C-alpha cells in the first residue's frame, strides 16, 4: 500500500 507516497519519496 501506500502507492503514491512510496513514488514520491523514492524520487
Amino acid at each position: 500500500k501506500h502507492k503514491i507516497l512510496h513514488r514520491l519519496l523514492q524520487d
